[PDB]
Order: C-alpha cells, then sequence, then structure tokens
C-alpha cells in the first residue's frame, strides 16, 4: 500500500504550507534528497534540489523543490517539525544528507532513526557483522520486496556525474518518480523494523547510535574525519557501546553467521542410508527394518 502514495510536487508557498501540515500530523516522517552532481564527484552532497517526505499521517510522497522554493523558504516553514524530537525521521545512510541539511539549511533534525544503521545493528548483535548493506538487500532480507530499480537514464546520468542532472526545471517525470522511490521503502521498511517482538534490537537503542551520527555529521561544516573506518561499514565501538557485544554462532561459536544458517549444523544431522530423511540412521530405519514398526 505504501508502495502506491502518489507523489505531489510541492514548490509554491502555499503547497508548501499545506504539506508541513500534514506532517506535522505526523508520528515518522521517512526523509531523502536528491543533490546537485558534482564534477569531483566528493563525499559532501551537492547542491540540495528536493527534499523528499513520506509520512503516515496521509498516503503521498511530498516532492519539496528547494530549488525553487529556495532554501530560505523551505527552513523557515519546515524547521520546527524537523527540530521536533517527538516526530521519528526515518533515513537510510543518513551520513551525508544530514551534513548536507546542516551546511545547506542551517538545521539539524532531532529524533532521528538510521534504517540502513538499525539492520546492521541487527547484523551486529546475531553475526558480529558491522556491514553497511544496500536498499535492495534490506528490502529483501527484510520485507522479502525485490525492490523495482530506478530508471536507468536517471541511474546513469548521476553515476556520469558531469552534469548537475537535477537543476533542470521543470523535471521530467521519471526524474519524479526516481526522487520519489526511497522515501515509500523507507516508511515500508519501519513497519518491519520498529515495534516488531521479533526484532532482536531496541528501537530506542537504534535511536541512540543513529544519534551519535547526527552529532557527528551535523556540526555546520563539512565533515573532515568519517565516524566509521570504511564507508561500507559501521563504527565497531558505537555497536559495543549502544548494541552491545556482537553475537555468533550458537552451534559452531563461529562470528558471522547464526546456527538457522550453520553448515555444521545442517550436514551434521543424521540422515538415513536407506531413505534419505533427516533425522534417522538406517539402524533406526522402519521401512529398512520392519520388525520396528
Ligand atoms: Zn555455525
Ligand atoms: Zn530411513
Amino acid at each position: 500500500m505504501i508502495l502506491k502514495y502518489p507523489y505531489r510536487v510541492v514548490d509554491t508557498h502555499e503547497k508548501l504550507k499545506e504539506a508541513v501540515t500534514s506532517l506535522q500530523g505526523a508520528r515518522s516522517i521517512a526523509l531523502d534528497i536528491e543533490a546537485f552532481c558534482t564534477t569531483d564527484q566528493a563525499k559532501q552532497l551537492g547542491r540540495i534540489s528536493l527534499v523528499q517526505a513520506c509520512s503516515d499521517a496521509k498516503p503521498v510522497v511530498f516532492l519539496f523543490d528547494v530549488l525553487t522554493l529556495t532554501p530560505d523558504v523551505f527552513v523557515k516553514d519546515m524547521q520546527s517539525l524537523l527540530s521536533d524530537r517527538e516526530i521519528r525521521k526515518l533515513f537510510f545512510d543518513c551520513r551525508r544528507d544530514v551534513e548536507a541539511l546542516s551546511c545547506q539549511l542551517g538545521v539539524k533534525p532531532e529524533g532521528v532513526l538510521d534504517l540502513q544503521v538499525f539492520f546492521t545493528a541487527i547484523q551486529w548483535k546475531l553475526r558480529s557483522v558491522n556491514r553497511r548493506s544496500g536498499m535492495g538487500y534490506v528490502l529483501k532480507s527484510v520485507a522479502g520486496l525485490t525492490r523495482q530499480e530506478g530508471d536507468s537514464a536517471v541511474q546513469t546520468a548521476m553515476t556520469l556525474g558531469n552534469r548537475p542532472v537535477w537543476d533542470i526545471r521543470p523535471l521530467p517525470d521519471h526524474f519524479l518518480e526516481y526522487a520519489a522511490g526511497d522515501v515509500r521503502h523507507i516508511l515500508l521498511l519501519s513497519n518491519y523494523l520498529v515495534g516488531n517482538k521479533d526484532v532482536p534490537v531496541d528501537v530506542v537503542a537504534v535511536e541512540r547510535l543513529t544519534a551519535q551520527y547526527v552529532e557527528h555529521y551535523a556540526v555546520g561544516k563539512p565533515v573532515i574525519t568519517e565516524a566509521d573506518a570504511t564507508p561500507a561499514e559501521v563504527n565497531r565501538a558505537w555497536l559495543e557501546r549502544y548494541i552491545g557485544p556482537g553475537g555468533g554462532c550458537h552451534f559452531c561459536g563461529a562470528k558471522g553467521h547464526t546456527e538457522a544458517e550453520c553448515f555444521k549444523k545442517q550436514n551434521g544431522k543424521a540422515k538415513c542410508s536407506f531413505c534419505g530423511e533427516v533425522g534417522h540412521t538406517a539402524r533406526n530405519c522402519f521401512k529398512k527394518h520392519p520388525q520396528l514398526l
């Protein structure tokens, strides 16, 4: 259902006020950004072009045209809901987005939850894995969904990065569709990760871990020293402090997998040489030895 939310372009002051009114009623708001491609293709996001929002208060994806509205008009109406710690702001890897909000818009969001960090926290608690996984892998592992990929032309342009890409006005439909996709996926993901008994990590602990990332990356200037040893992982000391010791396989003792994934466990089960069933040996097989039925 969330996957079918339509988008609405917010590029006037009137539309901005209506969107803010909707978002103020939410408990959670999924957030994302489209920025100008940079010729350097540097860590810091380029000029903010869109901010995207999808909340649990209304079936819609808001595409805020910051370029058109201007950051000053956008921030003035969005600042308080972004600073409102009672409204959860959901991100999938918030690091560069937070830095762009701080540097370009002058705002530090409060009440952030990073769902990519959430998935890694689970991988840490269960397997001592601190790797960050991409959106497609997380959607499949958590929700079972195969992510529809963005328009390949939009993706090619961004990978080339020899032009801004997102400066074009009006935006073509497949650019707007591309821009709306991830915040749908983020709100959908929060349904599986937040308020779920079967998730082996407290949401509050991932809120505290995420807050370390917001504090590190919202400092009003470009971040030089990264929080993580490589871009594709989560600081191990932060995981130990907020999530706890890393886990491992209860069956063989190794880190990196769980007992449900353990090859030694499955391969070590008795397998009947006579009928092939797992769980009993041929000596105990009723089919081979009817004198046992
Ligand atoms: Zn094992
Ligand atoms: Zn048998």
